[PDB]
């Protein structure tokens, strides 16, 4: 489109905060707030319409996981409640095909999903489709050549370096070669021909490191890490750079938003979130108005 949305967060508690950044003026907008504060969604657009999809309140008044889908109009600046998903999913992964909503994962208490399910604008509709190979929550999501993949996460015991592919006319999984780093609550990403990872925690550490799959090759590589370690950031693609925001480096629930440009592998310090907040939905869409 032509600016970065984040949508919710972390800061103390879960957050409703709406922002949009415009990378060619470098200012940034608060726009109508969540409904609902939630931290661990993921965000999405499809026909010009920004999905906020699962997360968790964390407040003071108790800890609510989120099974919800709701809709925002850029051309009203209004959020509307869009069908809830069949389960409450907290650190969702979230990929779009064909312009269908794909959820993945996800947690609901201790009960680490490894179950899937798409959204249907068309039918305002949920259905469950077939579900991973491994319970996954903390889970990067991305789509190319029309497949999904789900990265990484954390399936209740340990922190994951596996990965696997979703064939949707085949409605079936299966694993590709795992990432040569354990990552939960990476960024993922498509750029190119490649699945990008970057950060995550991999249940000791914050992660500076970055590394993509090339889906030819089957092959993960480094690039060059982050200029900060991060686990849950929000991760997006405009116009062909990568950009991660905020996350956790153990340290600081950072604003810090960094860009990677593949041509000269290099990850620059982009702007600043308005706040400090860890686990967004970020999307891309026009500007509203
Ligand atoms: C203390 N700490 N630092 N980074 C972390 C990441 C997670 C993961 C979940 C896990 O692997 O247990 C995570 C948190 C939030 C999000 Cl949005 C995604 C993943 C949990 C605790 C962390």
């Amino acid at each position: 489109g032509r600016l970065i949305y984040t949508a919710g967060g972390y800061f103390r508690q879960s957050l409703s905060y709406l922002e949009a950044y415009n990378p060619s003026n470098g200012s940034w907008l608060r726009l109508a707030d969540l409904q609902v504060p939630r931290s661990g969604l993921a965000g999405c657009v499809v026909g010009g319409l920004l999905y906020a999809v699962g997360g968790r309140n964390n407040s003071p008044d108790g800890n609510t996981d989120s099974s919800a889908l709701d809709c925002y109009n850029p051309m009203t600046n209004q959020w509307s409640p869009c069908a809830s998903m069949s389960v409450p999913r907290n650190r969702i992964g979230v990929g779009v095909i064909d312009g269908h909503i794909y959820a993945v994962g996800g947690s609901h208490g201790c009960i680490h999903h490894s179950s899937v399910e798409r959204y249907e604008p068309e039918r305002d509709e949920w259905h469950l489709v077939a579900p991973m190979l491994t319970r996954r929550i903390g889970v990067g999501v991305a789509v190319l050549n029309r497949l999904l993949y789900a990265v990484g996460g954390f399936d209740g015991t340990n922190r994951l370096n596996s990965a696997e592919c979703y064939y949707p006319e085949r409605n079936e999984w299966r694993m590709i070669t795992p990432m040569n780093t354990i990552r939960s609550g990476a960024g993922v990403c498509v750029l190119h021909n490649c699945i990008y990872a970057a950060g995550g925690y991999d249940g000791q550490d914050q992660l500076n490191s970055v590394e993509r799959y090339d889906v030819e090759t089957e092959t993960w590589t480094f690039v060059a890490p982050m200029r900060h370690h991060r686990s849950a950031l929000g991760i997006t693609v405009h116009q062909g750079k990568i950009y991660v925001l905020g996350g956790y480096d153990g340290h600081t629930f950072l604003d810090s938003v960094e860009c990677y440009d593949p041509d000269s592998d290099t990850w620059s310090e982009v702007t600043r979130m308005t706040s400090g907040r860890s686990g967004v939905g970020v999307a891309v869409t026009m500007e509203p108005c």
